[PDB]
């Protein structure tokens, strides 16, 4: 593939997010690195405008699937890396069951040798006392399967999956994700056969950090073929 060679080593990552949820404007910056050979990501995020108005876990999916590990026999299906370095646009609507929804738009591409994910997020119709604005979510994260299928007319892919966020009372808050990725360049991209990415993430805190933040370690590997 084209961009495949761009991910052979450890690649630095820079994340920029501007958000507005129910009238509360905020920004998050993140830095770290990704090692696609092992499907590994290590990143630290900071809310640069003060306290984050929504729970950090709700932003995980939004805050670079080109770092997923694709087994050798599945390389022909790696759309994400095939779109580099010009990049792809990734859009989503995230529906929080019995609550609001996030609508996001991001561009992920290389700037020099840094992989950048620049995102705009708008959150609407959230209940002021629901699990999100009420900060009722536990600070942890579950493993999920992310389903990918080709969208040939759009020369891109459609992705869909459900995230299960543990709530403090033992219950669960579901977040249905609908995603569309399209290439930024005019060049060719690899359009995949159906498959999924198996994801696991662990959230932690930097004991020395006084700003509102989240440390994230994540492993993602492709499967299903």
């Amino acid at each position: 593939s084209k961009g495949e060679e761009l991910f052979t080593g450890v690649v630095p990552i820079l994340v920029e997010l501007d958000g507005d949820v129910n009238g509360h404007k905020f920004s998050v910056s993140g830095e770290g690195e990704g090692d696609a050979t092992y499907g590994k990501l290590t990143l630290k995020f900071i809310c640069t405008t003060g306290k984050l108005p929504v729970p950090w876990p709700t932003l995980v999916t939004t805050l670079v699937q080109c770092f997923s590990r694709y087994p050798d026999h599945m390389k022909q299906h790696d759309f994400f890396k095939s779109a580099m370095p010009e990049g792809y646009v990734q859009e989503r609507t995230i529906f929080f069951k019995d609550d609001g929804n996030y609508k996001t738009r991001a561009e992920v591409k290389f700037e020099g040798d840094t992989l950048v994910n620049r995102i705009e997020l708008k959150g609407i119709d959230f209940k002021e006392d629901g699990n999100i604005l009420g900060h009722k979510l536990e600070y942890n994260y579950n493993s999920h399967n992310v389903y990918i299928m080709a969208d040939k007319q759009k020369n891109g892919i459609k992705v869909n999956f459900k995230i299960r966020h543990n709530i403090e009372d033992g219950s669960v808050q579901l977040a249905d994700h609908y995603q569309q990725n399209t290439p930024i360049g005019d060049g060719p991209v690899l359009l995949p056969d159906n498959h999924y990415l198996s994801t696991q993430s662990a959230l932690s805190k930097d004991p020395n950090e006084k700003r509102d933040h989240m440390v994230l370690l994540e492993f993602v590997t492709a499967a299903g073929i």
